[PDB]
DNA sequence: TAAAATGTGATCTAGATCACATTTTAGGCAAAAAAGGCCTTGACATCCCACCTCACGTATGCTATAATGTGTGCAGTCTGACGCGGCG
């Protein structure tokens, strides 16, 4: 599953590899959200998988950029 | 020889005498008491300490139409010598 959907991970990743942090870190975090979605996904919902891990990936990257990527940590609320 | 010094002598005038009683008052010796030095007491004032203390802030979780191989805006190519790994 994971080795299959790596291209989803990288595709979504490089929408956000504008000069925020760096490519490969967005990619790696994307693989983390991917592994979550593989751990959680239900076939019985019968939907496509792409959407599910799209959400999960996007969460993971979207707050790893914010936790990291600065010398001064601004937490999520600000 | 000009100009300053020298005798008339009786009539006075501010202080000293002189023995003894009474003050004083030292000065200096004993000290009473008061006001510092010693401590205490009551009363205040201000805390240090810390002991709590709720609101706001913060660490973390999912969101099911679906979407799946970068690139990406740069460098302008300095150059002469010296090592080293191919390169026959």
């Amino acid at each position: 599953m994971v080795e299959a959907n790596l291209r989803l991970v990288i595709s979504i990743a490089k929408k956000y590899t504008n000069r925020g942090l760096q490519f490969l870190d967005l990619i790696q975090e994307g693989n983390i959200g991917l592994m979550k979605a593989v751990d959680k996904f239900e076939y019985r919902r019968g939907y496509k998988f792409s959407t599910y891990a799209t959400w999960w990936i996007r969460q993971a990257i979207t707050r790893s950029i914010a936790d990291q990527a600065r010398t001064i940590r601004i937490p999520v609320h600000m």
